[PDB]
RNA sequence: UCGACA
DNA sequence: ATGTCG
């Protein structure tokens, strides 16, 4: 039941918080669709959160209809609610992610999609497709 | 007091 | 070890 007509997101880190990275793939072939360069400071799940949103920016600038797989229960609801209430301090180490994750908030809020957001599973699947 | 997703 | 939600 994986739908193999979807794109695939991950975080990568280095320490948590710590070098954050995220990427997204083709699920069918793995081919590396987008990848950004590595924030100094990030937690988990903000890189989580700016791979999903990302990945409807990419599929709505290419007209496409794909879904997005996901593993990530936090940043699903975080993109959801339009919101990542991360608890990551607000500082100077942490300014660049901090602007991202407010810019893709602002995305959100100033776009609309219709791209499915799923859960991929894990348990039954074995590690997304976009795993680092 | 956990359970779960990373 | 830490970041997060149910
Ligand atoms: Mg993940
Ligand atoms: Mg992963």
């Amino acid at each position: 039941e994986i739908i193999w007509e979807s794109l695939s997101v991950d975080v990568g880190s280095q320490g948590n918080p710590g070098i954050v990275e995220y990427k997204g793939v083709d699920t069918k072939t793995g081919e590396v669709l987008f990848e950004r360069e590595p924030i100094p400071i990030g937690t988990n799940n903000m890189g989580e959160f700016l791979a999903i949103v990302h990945g409807l920016r990419y599929l709505k600038e290419r007209n496409s209809r794909k879904p997005i797989y996901s593993n990530s229960q936090t940043a699903i609801k975080w993109v959801k609610d339009k919101k990542a209430k991360s608890t990551l301090v607000r500082n100077e180490e942490t300014a660049l992610i901090w602007k991202l994750v407010d810019e893709a908030e602002e995305w959100l809020n100033t776009h609309t999609y219709e791209t499915p957001i799923l859960k991929w599973q894990t348990d039954k699947w074995g590690e997304i497709k976009a795993d680092y």
